[PDB]
């Protein structure tokens, strides 16, 4: 607090890692099993990763690292609650583990002790979702969910051999096919509300907030997702936000309507250029120095125009700014005094000029150090900021040396810098401020912040070569919606932070389409003959009458692969198209325009519908498990 | 002025029968020209032939396939010094074309002030007006002097366009200076009556035009900045100046009204031949530009110019009653290719889901304009009917290497009994 | 103090003493229109010594009003029968300043 030691991610001591936290073996196992899933055994597995040698020293693990992100401490007596709880879990678990393990066991017998487990789950669920302590134990009833929805699984695949019936199994399907529901609504129920609380006291505090469930909770919710296949890829692409500067109050309304568009900039390319406006001034003799920040302009694509300044460009109001073909890059003013006797001849400064930074020659910063020193004077509190991005120092401040922060995540690098207004209603402009065809920018007199979004290195492919490329030793590859080549009009950033991606497109045009493209290149030894399908992840709250459709456009060979019912549903739903083989589509290792278009017709005023990913995967790998028509 | 008001003459006088003699070839098309008429208003600004293409005509278009539906004036009145007469100054031009595209942005400023802002509390700073006031016992000079900065808002009226315009500018020397006073009136609506004195009526009205564009000059300023940036979507359509001292207004020929208005081309069944041009689309890729084509006799030809994904223009298209949906239709289309394109030019056809492919064309290279004609067909087969909505026609090509271009003009639609070739072009 | 009524230039010149300025101000939105103008006003006021060449009293007083951490001002000036301000901030309450026996010499 009153030291002046090193930070790192605004924190006191170094922070784990995001592939060495406690949760980071549960979800590396998760995936493994999403593309193929041992019947009969990955509850086993789960078991052991969840509560090793059948005690609850992981879990409290995971509680102390979720404790210390967010800055929320659990009482003595609640801790005392959940172990309570966990060794409930850990009694009749070690029971049902210990008899499927016995080699010629009883198949009736493994029945009622499965039955018990999973009574014994439902039971203490709840221990975990009380409001007045969400923050710390979402991350928990997340792995509980996660322990119990495994279990179903297993039980499905392997029917009569656990002693079930015909009736049986088809209880299970009805029961899970409810609970991948019922869990994903429970866990968005408690982000949505800390995170909503947290904005309005501070946005660090609700970013601060939000990195953590990117990290321990979101991940699993999306594999939740996946598991009722088998062949498909668990792969998270979702961003780490660094909140440097003042507090600003912000409603989730204002979250999701202004403030979340204006950090990603263009959602689809990569950063070239961030510009600032630097104020430093000491007039008043007696009042010591300050600096101000006025404003960012992140560049992204140098030929759009489509972001602007966030906070102002202004350095002067004299005149003005261009005129002449050339930007004004630095107003400079100076004042002298003088008196015989104890001469003032201190002059003063008085700066105003735009402090520019180009992407390197690496086509992204890999970390940062940004800091602000606070300094507090009568009513008043001063300010003095510090801006260095890779090995560019862009500001030492002129108020004295600021001790450093390390902003800087292993297997991420950094793709946006924006930040956010001060002082201003954050209420206007929301409807106008869309994906394309608008300014995305927003006036104020300072911002005195700088947000920074480190996305993992799974993304740094398609922000390098604006396309996504084909290998053929894989078997599944997940598309983010945006990554997309080219999107329609009156398109807009949606949240969707439970799809472990960075974002869904939210379509409301109501002429012409809704159309959005995405490319595709194929490397080397690429089989063509191999069968493919595609699997399309949507949310259709409206009826469409002339429905979805997902089309093949390689220069002249157009092809439909699809076109699917779309019936109203507010939940999301999964398309499959048939299979084909990239022969049929007329696409070789040599094609550079090959694109997949996924389109609908105009909408009426007051509609919209959802995309979230796309998933390319071999017909060999891929089944479908859990049939989910069976409500 | 003066290049606009030789350009009006050649529109109708020239560039009509050039574009006849480009289909005297042929027999069943139709001839019919839509190009506009500038009046200027205002002093003298030059401009070089290199910057009328590279921005001042983008200016004066705006959104070119999209009506007006709000301009606004930036507009100055002082008398400070009480020895030197009222003065005027136009400062900027703000047309609004879809309220919802943010595209086109001030010709000029709309800067009111520069105490402190504009914005702040979500509402616009409309009128600044200062006044002071002097004093002295004998002859006392009590008049007191006015300062004045307003932003001026003209709707588009209920009729959806304006049919006529009376604006004019009068100018008064002064020693060295020479001073402005403006009047501004659009339609019945009277924005500005000049406070320097009465000012002759300029009427600005041809029978048979209506109002599309209202647009200004910079001036005072080089006109040599962001000629590869303004482009017809995906950037900010506009400059900055002190002033433009200058409005212009272009009236569009009424064979454009059902377009502007509705969104969509009609056809019906008692015609046989429809020209659309090019700049009547839905929509457009990025990376195009608006390029100066009056001998086409329309009002301006698309310039592809994208080196990723696809170049494509596409064409909204609806059915009246009582349309003949077996009759045999063929398409027409005119462009230039002046780089040879290995993959070529194909014509498509999209309704809702169904998507037909009406005509692929070898391009090779060739610096004059070019006629590709697809096979026959029926709207039976597109699957459109009276009821369809969504169906569009789509002219695209592939992405495209540095420097390299092409240019589309218009389109032919052309019933198959109404059309022959007479002359046959490849006999050179 | 200051006989600055403004910074943008002069106040002499032309051989005229510049008395008052004033600037207003408008602002407006379709839905709850804030139409209600601004107004800024700098101006000299002044008083003559009467015709029996001095005042007998005065009526001068100024109301305070708290607003977070600032405090505002409203003046009420009145000399002799001559009202020099009326404040424009709402009514503030008289302060007969009078002696009998005295008059008026310095201000």
């Amino acid at each position: 607090n009153e030291t002046d030691f090193p930070l790192y991610n605004n924190y006191t001591e170094p922070t784990i890692a995001p592939a060495l936290i406690a949760v980071a073996p549960i979800a590396q196992y998760l995936a493994t099993a999403i593309g193929k899933w041992a019947a009969k055994a990955a509850f086993s597995k789960v078991l052991s990763l969840i509560f090793p040698g059948s005690q609850p020293a992981t879990m409290e693990k995971v509680r102390t690292e979720v404790e210390t992100l967010i800055n929320q401490k659990l009482s003595q007596d609640r801790v005392n609650i959940l172990n309570a709880e966990y060794r409930g879990i850990i009694e009749v678990s070690d029971v049902f583990d210990a008899y499927i393990k016995q080699p010629g066991f009883t198949p009736a017998t493994a029945k009622g002790y499965f039955l018990n487990l999973s009574g014994a789950i439902i039971q203490r669920l709840p221990q975990f979702e009380v409001q007045t302590y969400e923050g710390v134990s979402i991350a928990l009833f997340t792995q509980m969910c996660t322990l119990h929805l495994t279990l179903l699984k297993d039980g499905i695949l392997a029917g009569s051999a656990w002693g079930f019936t015909q009736a049986d199994v088809d209880s299970f399907i009805k029961l899970f096919n409810q609970k991948v529901l019922d869990y994903r609504t429970r866990l968005m129920r408690m982000y949505t509300e800390e995170f909503g609380r947290l904005c309005k006291v501070s946005l660090k505090d609700g970013l601060t907030f939000r990195n953590m469930c990117n990290l321990y909770v979101f991940p699993f919710a999306e594999a939740w997702s996946l598991m009722r296949y088998e062949g498909l890829k668990l792969q998270s692409s979702l961003s780490l936000w660094d909140y440097v500067g003042v507090s600003i109050p912000v409603n989730y309304n204002e979250w999701g309507g202004l403030v979340y568009k204006l950090l990603m900039g263009e959602v689809n390319q990569r950063l070239t250029t961030v510009k600032f406006n630097y104020s430093f001034t000491n007039e008043p003799a007696d009042i010591p120095a300050r600096e101000n920040i006025r404003g960012v302009h992140p560049i992204y694509d140098p030929s759009s125009g489509l972001t602007g300044w966030i906070g102002n460009g202004r350095t002067n109001n004299f005149n003005f700014a261009d005129n002449n073909g050339n930007e004004i890059m630095e107003v400079r003013t100076q004042t002298f005094y003088q008196n015989p006797n104890n001469e003032p001849i201190a002059p003063r400064d008085i700066i105003n000029q735009i402090l520019t930074a180009p992407a390197p020659a690496d086509l992204f910063f890999k970390n940062a150090d940004i800091n602000v020193k606070f300094t507090q004077w009568f009513q008043s509190t001063l300010y003095g900021w510090n801006i260095k991005l890779g090995t560019q120092t862009v500001l030492s401040s002129r108020t004295g040396t600021i001790p450093p922060n390390y902003l800087a995540y292993d297997g991420y690098y950094i793709r946006a810098i924006s930040a956010c207004p001060r002082g201003v209603s954050l209420a206007y402009n929301h409807d106008l401020t869309t994906l394309t065809y608008n300014r995305i920018e927003y006036d104020s007199p300072t911002t005195e912040n700088i947000i920074v979004g480190f996305a993992p290195d799974n993304t740094k492919d398609f922000y390098s070569k604006k396309s996504h490329y084909l290998s053929e030793t894989n078997d599944s590859y997940v598309i983010p919606a945006l990554q997309f080549a080219e999107v329609s009009d009156r398109s807009f950033l949606e949240d969707t932070p439970d799809q472990a991606t960075d974002g869904s497109i939210k379509f409301a045009r109501t002429f012409i389409s809704n159309e959005a493209k995405y490319s595709i290149r194929l490397n080397t030894g690429f089989n063509t003959a191999t069968r493919y399908k595609l699997i399309i992840r949507v949310r259709v709250p409206y009826r469409l009458p002339a429905g979805i459709r997902v089309q093949s456009q390689n220069s002249g060979n157009n092809r439909m692969l699809g076109s699917f019912t779309a019936n109203a549903n507010p939940e999301w739903v999964d398309f499959v198209t048939d299979a084909f083989t990239f022969n049929d589509l007329g696409i070789t290792t040599s094609s550079t325009n090959a694109l997949f278009s996924i389109s609908s017709d105009s909408l009426n005023s007051g509609e919209e519908w959802y995309l979230s990913q796309l998933f390319l995967v071999k017909e060999s790998a891929f089944t479908t498990q859990i049939n989910p028509l069976l409500k």
